[PDB]
């Protein structure tokens, strides 16, 4: 059984954690729940750690005593089709090889499932670390409260003798690193110095390998990602968020200054030898908004090149790291800004950028979000109950699993049916124009190498790339964000449309083109 | 097809109904749907009718226009169990045969089922008229639609050859009288002067032979029982409550003269030879507590006995025909007020009451009542559509079966289940007072027979016969009434536990003094 410690004892040495602690709704809650400082404390001084203290970062040590939350993050939503390819016809993309060839994502990009799996798929998927980690056997991917308790309970790996990133399996690619896993677990957020920058007090960085970080890693988001465990109040942890918001100076909703100013964060920062080394964000009010925004944004998280003059830019740069903060309108002005592309384009040649999840950044503007919606209005609610003390679901899911509890609770002059027809109305729609970008982006690709053969010249081929760049941004966006336009409707057409128009452009300057040739 | 005939033309004798008709919301709409009055027109004055016009009765000549409205009407409740005799262990009123012995309802009581039903129902149960009419075959017991379209579609008569009323079948009665008929059907609406009374211009009166009346007979419930077929405006057509609440100046809302002024009742009298003939109740709003309570009352339809002398009162007294328009601890001095009991009981020798579903005189008082409820917003509520045109479901059921549409439209706190547990708590409550009721008035009727071989004088009998009217009423108002409670469930229980108090003081009277001749 637990013994609990004198916190006094710590609270000599801690002094912010002291602060946090003594005032916040965990003031009753001693350390020896997440911390095994034993040692520690007999080795410390007021400036050097001595012995490292043991600190668990596994859900469980909240489940403790928050078993309702705890049971429903950890539920698996069976409905979720796992392991679903989006280049395909009846998915997200039907003509996503074609159009993202050259990327790291040709070789897999699967619809996300619940949450409990966000570690193992990551470490599992055929784009990441060359077929090197796998299930144990094909039973396990069921296994969601297993992959809670750690990756490595459920995973293999086909040699643990080396470390580096190599093809086990012949279509995979290696486009891990350790960016990456901010996004799908914080067991290393007290050895990772804030951005990933290098620190002597950090084991890792961006420019570690990223194979041995793997072995390191074991839950899937934490549960101290959005609460501080030291106050109990809200916060974010992701530093490519605190960068953004804070350091940066955008605020937590950059088109809104003073719901920015109601709705903001606080940069926190711990240091190593009196140096800074880790920052988190205490957020002025349990704003899912900005919680969900640690993961479902536009990011780099990887290499890149210059838009400039063509440069690599490593992971040891800064902008491998690094959060957009920016809607689809104002991508290519921050993409600019940092003079950063992501891949260049297989058959055409042009520069591209990479786009993912931009969940955030859509959801701004739209009525949902002037109105103060959150995320967890409809993917996190309260639970009803006859009788009972409520809670906040923690089974993030469509809100079509719960109408009543999400959609229905605020728009009472709906049935269900009629609400989840309102859904269906933008999904088709948006998914339409989806299509139709495709196809143009489609027939604009297929006529770079017939234009190539037919001689036309390169002023030309970098005119069409120019608007390649645009009519993939327009487009992709969209099959990165995950409501397929629910989240901001109006947006999402009028990029679509832009997408169509540009590749339109540059068919129509192809053709004429190649006609001229002919013839 | 229907031609129209010259409406202005009827209105140079009919003014009365000139002022209904050209002011109301059937003003376009033409006589010839109800009345075939060409030979009329060509014979009559203003003061001889001349030939009679023929006028539609059938529910069909406002399903032409009203189509919603009547095949809500004419619904079956198959769930509303049918010939479901009251007087067994699993219904209403398990010790009803001990009880009520010496009353023609010991031959038959069954539970109401659906409306469609009323009157075939009333012309086969076996206390009615001594079996002598029937279901075609068992099968026709379905067919809610061939009762509406009119009784003798689906029933036989064992001997058309005779109009007295006697048994065909050993163990049934023959309670049957013309005023019954009132409360299921009023084709005979043009053929029946007000009260019943003896009129040269009525074919029909409370004194006549009731089989000869049954077959001139065919449409329950009439859609005009409520609603003015020259106006459109709400009313009642049923003489004892018009009688009630105007002649006898009572009010639409005895407990409530402010109710009464507001939502009252303007009685319209028409005439044959200059004479008064028969009347109706207009109703200032369409308040259906009023409508419903043309047949869910306690009434006299019967013959019965003085409380003074024991003499008979005969069908053609008006006592015969009598809305008594009294709560249940009202209800004695009403019944002493017109000198009258329904029968003797055959143990006891007590003169008694009988009660028949108050559901009106019930309802009076209640939280429900007193916030401005009305039976419809419960049995004929509104239909809820996502499109469509809202009309009032003329579907007259159990709340269970639509409590979206009744209970939960009121109460937003309450999932459909805790509604139906507060309903439950209710009956089951008043029904095990019910139940205890009748145990002790069972124990109290036993003891009269030990009384009377014990030579237990005459004075202290009548005592306890005093006590048993009482014990009688508090108890029998409650199986009589339909909701086991729900309607006035304080009121329920006050009358039971003195039903239960007026028992045991029997009990007590009658023990104490056969042991003392005995001890
Ligand atoms: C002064 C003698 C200290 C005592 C008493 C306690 N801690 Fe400590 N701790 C101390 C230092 C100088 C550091 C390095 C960071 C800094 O603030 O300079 C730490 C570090 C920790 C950590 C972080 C460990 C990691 O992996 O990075 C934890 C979780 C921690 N300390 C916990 C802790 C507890 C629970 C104590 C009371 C039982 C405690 N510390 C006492 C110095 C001192
Ligand atoms: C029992 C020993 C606890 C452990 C282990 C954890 N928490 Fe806790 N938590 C506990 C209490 C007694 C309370 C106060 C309850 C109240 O409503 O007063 C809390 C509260 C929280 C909250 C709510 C915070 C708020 O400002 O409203 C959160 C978000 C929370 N706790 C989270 C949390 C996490 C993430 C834990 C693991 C790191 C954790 N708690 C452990 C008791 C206990
Ligand atoms: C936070 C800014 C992220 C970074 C950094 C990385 N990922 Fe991610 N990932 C993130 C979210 C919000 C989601 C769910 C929404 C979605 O559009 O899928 C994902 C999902 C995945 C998945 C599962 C789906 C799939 O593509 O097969 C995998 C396998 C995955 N992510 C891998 C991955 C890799 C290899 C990364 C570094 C190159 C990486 N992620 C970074 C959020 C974030
Ligand atoms: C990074 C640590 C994340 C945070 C914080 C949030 N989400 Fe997430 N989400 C993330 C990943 C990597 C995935 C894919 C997991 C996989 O294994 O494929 C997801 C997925 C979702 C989903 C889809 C669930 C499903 O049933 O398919 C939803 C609806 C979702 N995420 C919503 C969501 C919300 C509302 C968040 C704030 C409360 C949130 N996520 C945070 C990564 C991360
Ligand atoms: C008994 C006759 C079986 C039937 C019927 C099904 N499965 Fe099975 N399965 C069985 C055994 C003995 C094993 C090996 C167990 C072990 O761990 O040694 C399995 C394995 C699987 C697996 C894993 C396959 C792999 O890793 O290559 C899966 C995914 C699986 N079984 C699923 C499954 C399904 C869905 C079934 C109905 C279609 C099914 N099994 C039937 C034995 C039996
Ligand atoms: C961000 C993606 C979250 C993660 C990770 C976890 N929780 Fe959470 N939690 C989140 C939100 C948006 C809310 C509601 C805030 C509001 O005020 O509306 C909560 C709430 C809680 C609470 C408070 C009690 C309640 O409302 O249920 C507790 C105790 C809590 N969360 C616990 C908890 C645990 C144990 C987690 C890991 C299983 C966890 N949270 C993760 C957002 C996020
Ligand atoms: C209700 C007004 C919403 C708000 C606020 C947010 N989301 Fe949403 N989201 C919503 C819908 C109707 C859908 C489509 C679901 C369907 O079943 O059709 C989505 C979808 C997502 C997804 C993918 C879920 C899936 O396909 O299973 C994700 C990952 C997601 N939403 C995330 C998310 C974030 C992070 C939000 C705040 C920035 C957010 N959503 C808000 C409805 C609503
Ligand atoms: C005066 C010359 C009349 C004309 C024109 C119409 N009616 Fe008549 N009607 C008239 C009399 C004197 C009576 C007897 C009752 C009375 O008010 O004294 C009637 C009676 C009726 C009835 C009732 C028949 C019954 O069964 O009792 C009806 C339904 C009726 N009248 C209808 C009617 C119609 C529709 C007419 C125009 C087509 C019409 N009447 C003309 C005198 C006169
Ligand atoms: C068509 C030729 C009709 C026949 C036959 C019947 N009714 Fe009618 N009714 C008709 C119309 C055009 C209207 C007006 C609709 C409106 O909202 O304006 C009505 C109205 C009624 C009403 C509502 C009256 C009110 O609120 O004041 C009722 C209760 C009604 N009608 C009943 C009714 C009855 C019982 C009929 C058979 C005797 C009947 N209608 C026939 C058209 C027609
Ligand atoms: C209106 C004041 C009524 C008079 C006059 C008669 N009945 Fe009736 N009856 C009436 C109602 C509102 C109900 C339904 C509620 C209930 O408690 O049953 C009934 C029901 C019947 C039934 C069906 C149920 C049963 O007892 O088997 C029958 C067979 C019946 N009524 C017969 C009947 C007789 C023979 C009457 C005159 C002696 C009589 N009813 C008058 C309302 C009214
Ligand atoms: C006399 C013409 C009636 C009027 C006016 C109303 N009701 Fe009635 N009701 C009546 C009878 C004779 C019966 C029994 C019919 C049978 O054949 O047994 C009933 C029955 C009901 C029921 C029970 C229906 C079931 O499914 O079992 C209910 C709920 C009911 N009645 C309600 C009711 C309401 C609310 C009325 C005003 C709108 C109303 N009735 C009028 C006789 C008569
Ligand atoms: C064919 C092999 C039959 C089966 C199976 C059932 N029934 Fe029947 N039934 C059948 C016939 C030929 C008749 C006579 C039809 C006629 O009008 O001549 C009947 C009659 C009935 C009746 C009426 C009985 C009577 O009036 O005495 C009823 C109530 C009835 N049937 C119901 C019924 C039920 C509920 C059945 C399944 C339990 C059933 N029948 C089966 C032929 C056949
Ligand atoms: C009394 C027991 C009724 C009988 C018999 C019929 N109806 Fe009715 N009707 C009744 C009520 C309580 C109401 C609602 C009044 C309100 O304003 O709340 C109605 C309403 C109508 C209407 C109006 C349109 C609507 O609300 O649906 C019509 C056209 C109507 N009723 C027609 C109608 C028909 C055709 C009937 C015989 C099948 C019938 N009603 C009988 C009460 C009563
Ligand atoms: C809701 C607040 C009601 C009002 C107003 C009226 N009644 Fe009612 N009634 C109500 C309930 C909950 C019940 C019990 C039904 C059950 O399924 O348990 C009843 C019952 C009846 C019945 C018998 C119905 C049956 O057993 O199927 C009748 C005949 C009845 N009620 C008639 C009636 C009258 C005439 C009303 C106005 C005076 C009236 N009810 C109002 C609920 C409500
Ligand atoms: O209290 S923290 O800064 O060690
Ligand atoms: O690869 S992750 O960003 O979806
Ligand atoms: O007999 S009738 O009144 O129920
Ligand atoms: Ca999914
Ligand atoms: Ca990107
Ligand atoms: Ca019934
Ligand atoms: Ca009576
Ligand atoms: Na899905
Ligand atoms: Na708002
Ligand atoms: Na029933």
């Amino acid at each position: 059984n637990l013994k609990p410690v004198d916190a006094m004892q710590c609270f000599d040495c801690h002094t912010q954690i002291e602060d946090m602690h003594t005032v916040g709704k965990h003031a009753t809650v001693n350390c020896v729940h997440c911390h095994d400082a034993t040692e520690h404390v007999e080795t410390a001084s007021s400036r050097r750690m001595g012995e490292r203290p043991v600190t668990r970062m596994d859900l469980e040590a909240c489940a403790t005593c928050h078993t309702a939350q705890f049971n429903s993050f950890v539920e698996v939503r069976h409905e979720s089709h796992p392991r679903l390819e989006k280049a395909t016809p009846t998915s997200r993309s039907p003509m996503f090889d074609k159009l993202i060839a050259g990327h790291g994502f040709a070789f897999e990009h699967a619809e996300p499932r619940s949450h409990a799996f966000m570690l193992v798929d990551h470490f599992v998927v055929d784009r990441a670390y060359g077929g090197r980690f796998q299930f144990k056997n094909w039973q396990k991917v069921t296994d969601g409260m297993g992959a809670v308790r750690g990756a490595w309970t459920v995973l293999t790996d086909a040699d643990p003798e080396s470390s580096d990133q190599r093809r086990f399996l012949s279509q995979t690619a290696t486009a891990a690193n350790p960016v990456c896993l901010n996004c799908k677990t914080q067991d290393h957020i007290l050895d990772w110095a804030y951005m990933g920058d290098e620190h002597e007090a950090a084991k890792w960085s961006r420019t570690s390998e990223v194979v041995e970080f793997a072995r390191d890693l074991n839950h899937p988001l934490n549960c101290f990602m959005c609460h501080d465990p030291h106050s109990a109040g809200p916060r974010v942890v992701r530093d490519g968020l605190i960068n953004a918001v804070v350091d940066r100076g955008l605020g937590t909703y950059p088109h809104d200054p003073v719901k920015s100013e109601q709705q903001g964060m606080t940069k926190v920062t711990f240091q190593r030898g009196r140096e800074d080394f880790r920052a988190i964000g205490l957020l002025d009010t349990a704003d899912s908004n900005v919680m969900c925004a640690q993961c479902h944004v536009e990011y780099n998280c990887n290499p890149g090149y210059q838009l400039s003059d063509g440069s690599r830019v490593g992971m040891d740069d800064r902008r491998a790291n690094h959060f957009f903060w920016a809607n689809v309108f104002d991508y290519k002005e921050a993409a600019q800004e940092i003079d950063f592309f992501d891949f260049r384009h297989a058959t055409t040649g042009a520069a591209l950028p990479k786009l993912q999840h931009p969940e955030a950044e859509t959801f701004w503007g739209s009525v949902h979000e002037r109105n103060g919606v959150a995320c967890a209005d409809c993917h996190m609610p309260k639970v009803q109950l006859e009788n009972g003390k409520v809670y906040t679901s923690h089974s993030q899911r469509t809100p079509r699993d719960m109408m009543g509890q999400a959609c229905l609770n605020c728009h009472a002059e709906w049935t269900e049916d009629q609400a989840l027809y309102a859904i269906d109305y933008i999904k088709n729609y948006t998914h339409g124009k989806i299509v139709k970008s495709e196809y143009w982006l489609a027939k604009m690709i297929d006529l770079f190498p017939v234009a190539k053969r037919a001689g036309v010249s390169e002023d030309v081929l970098n005119q069409a790339r120019e608007l390649h760049y645009d009519a993939h941004l327009y487009w992709e966006w969209w099959t990165a964000e995950n409501s397929v336009g629910f989240h901001n409707p109006d947006q999402a057409r009028e990029s679509l449309m832009t997408s169509i128009s540009k590749s339109k452009e540059a068919v129509s300057l192809l053709n004429d083109a190649i006609d001229a040739q002919v013839a």
